């Protein structure tokens, strides 16, 4: 496949504010939503369904991540917050206190008995998920966190922030392994590893997606012709058909690149404000999209390749 073929398959509405962040379960049954409007939601990932809402932050909500065996959520909160949810129940079962300023980002560790966070504060936690205790704070940046991710064996954590760096962390010990700085630093709005480990995905607000070789520290892709100048938008790798890097924008598309030669594949339309995240099925081609204020809609995108 030259190109995949996305199409619109469904249009899920509910949330009364911006979309903030949207993820697969793993198990792929499920889509969750979070949003400024101080909610999670639940919808079904095949045919968009309304599923449940989940409550209790008391300020909006910009990330949510689910554990390995699409038991849990957890979800970062503007009232300096993390909360952990067991999703069948619609339960916190815990409250992560310790941040002194907004929580931006967060995710599990792939084990799942850790989470990671990011804050406004400057700093990444590391916490006990059974015991709901912050084991770790890192001093890890001079501006805020914009994304924290595990690797693939849960060894590492990358952290992304305005100040221009991505730092790779020892989970174990909590030492800085990496600072990845190129010719120049623009704020990094986000990053992740790449799914077998090796590589790192790095947005920044200078409309550009870069793929790093951290262990060589070396930028080796480069990905451009989307907007991107002002928010934390999140990037994917697709791998279930072809391999493509998938990203929101702020000129309301969704833009799916090449992976190997960097083209522009595909760019899908139907927003009406900035696409601020996008997420990729686990075994399916199918995308969910989210947008901000002006549009208040959750997209999932269906392609035969
Ligand atoms: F060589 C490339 F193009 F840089 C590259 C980058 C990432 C991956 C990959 N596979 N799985 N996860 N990441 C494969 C190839």
């Amino acid at each position: 496949p030259v190109k995949p073929n996305y199409a619109l398959k469904f249009t899920l509405a509910g949330h009364t504010k911006a979309v903030s962040s949207v993820k697969f379960s793993p198990n792929g049954e499920w889509l969750a939503s979070s949003s400024a409007d101080k909610l999670i939601k639940i919808w079904g990932a095949y045919d968009g369904k309304f599923e449940k809402t989940i409550s209790g932050h008391k300020l909006g909500i910009s990330d949510v991540a689910w554990s390995s065996d699409s038991n849990l959520l957890v979800s970062a909160s503007d009232d300096k917050t993390l909360k952990i949810w067991d999703v069948s129940s619609g339960k916190c079962l815990k409250t992560l206190k310790g941040h002194s300023n907004y929580v931006f980002c967060c995710n599990f560790n792939p084990q799942s008995n850790l989470i990671v966070s990011g804050s406004f504060d400057e700093s990444v936690r590391i916490w006990d998920v059974k015991t709901g205790k912050c084991l770790k704070t890192l001093p890890a940046h001079s501006d805020p966190v914009s994304a924290v991710h595990f690797n693939r064996d849960g060894s590492l954590i990358v952290s992304s922030s305005y100040d221009g760096l991505c730092r790779i962390w020892d989970t174990a010990s909590g030492q800085c392994l990496k600072t990845l700085i190129d010719d120049d630093n623009p704020p990094v709005s986000f990053v992740k590893f790449s799914p077998n480990g090796k590589y790192i995905l790095a947005a920044t607000l200078d409309n550009t997606l870069k793929l790093w070789d951290y262990s060589k520290g070396k930028c080796l892709k480069t990905y451009t012709g989307h907007k991107n100048e002002k928010y934390c938008i999140f990037a994917n790798f697709s791998v279930t058909g072809g391999k493509w890097i998938v990203s929101g924008s702020e000129d309301n598309l969704v833009y799916i690149w090449n992976l190997q030669t960097k083209e522009i594949v595909q760019k899908l339309q139907g927003h009406t404000d900035v696409v601020i995240s996008t997420a990729c099925h686990p075994t399916e081609n199918i995308i969910a999209s989210a947008a901000l204020e002006n549009d208040k809609t959750i997209k999932l995108w269906k392609s035969d390749c």
